[PDB]
RNA sequence: CCGCCGCGUGGGACCGCGCAGCGGGCGCGGCGCGCCGCGGCAGCCCCGAGGAGAGCGGGCGGGGGCACCGGUACCGGCCG
């Protein structure tokens, strides 16, 4: 129930001449331009990623402002077994916070691949994480990291830099 | 203050175990044993160790066992 989702499912009937959305989460960047996130539900995200990149640049043409991404909605359980005091539960590994994070930086970038990531951890600096993505693709994705590291910061209080190799 | 391998509280990093879905209504204050929509859940597999094992292809080798088999030489005998 907000404005946004309006006029983004209006574009969405639109684009066809089936596929509904949870939510959508803006928020903004050292520039005046915003990034926001669409929260899609889990099953349907393979769905909607068959072609991601048209859907996402005719949304962007449509409605300026702002970058549009799309993300399926996890859960994080906080406990790996659970004692009911009869039998135990064991939390599934696809529900931990690691995967999760994971999961998150793989999809917020999906068409491009990551080909490695590495943590550095400078001597008083808050310990940071670096990417690395292919030099095939530069400034298809060049001017859009920085939306990239303000969502994942967003999403999760980890940071992170961008870097091409 | 000092003879405790036992008792209680907390911490919970390190050290090792946790196979058998959950949520709600019938359902009594609670806990059980059952009946009900799946109609509430992302329902239910870390990765695959310059650890180990199995598999395919390649050649490599006085590696092993069985049968068969040639060559002079030592020895003995015989013709001259």
């Amino acid at each position: 129930l907000s404005e946004l989702e309006k006029q983004v499912a209006g574009t969405l009937l639109k684009l066809e001449d089936t596929l509904y959305i949870s939510s959508v989460k803006e928020i903004a960047v050292d520039g005046d331009k915003k990034a926001a996130v669409v929260y899609v539900p889990y099953p349907m995200l393979q769905s909607f990623q068959k072609n991601s990149e048209a859907l996402i640049l005719k949304l962007e043409k449509n409605h300026s402002g702002h970058r549009f991404i799309i993300v399926a909605n996890r859960t994080i359980m906080k406990n790996a077994y659970v004692f009911t005091g009869k039998k135990s539960i064991r939390r599934p590994r696809s529900r931990t916070m690691t995967s999760v994070y994971n999961c998150i930086l793989d999809d917020i970038c999906y068409p491009i691949h990551v080909i490695g990531k590495r943590t550095l951890y400078p001597a008083g600096s808050n310990p940071r994480l670096q990417v690395v993505l292919p030099k095939a693709v530069y400034n298809e994705v060049s001017e859009r990291t920085k939306t990239y590291s303000a969502v994942y910061k967003a999403l999760t209080e980890r940071d992170t830099e961008f870097i091409f190799m």
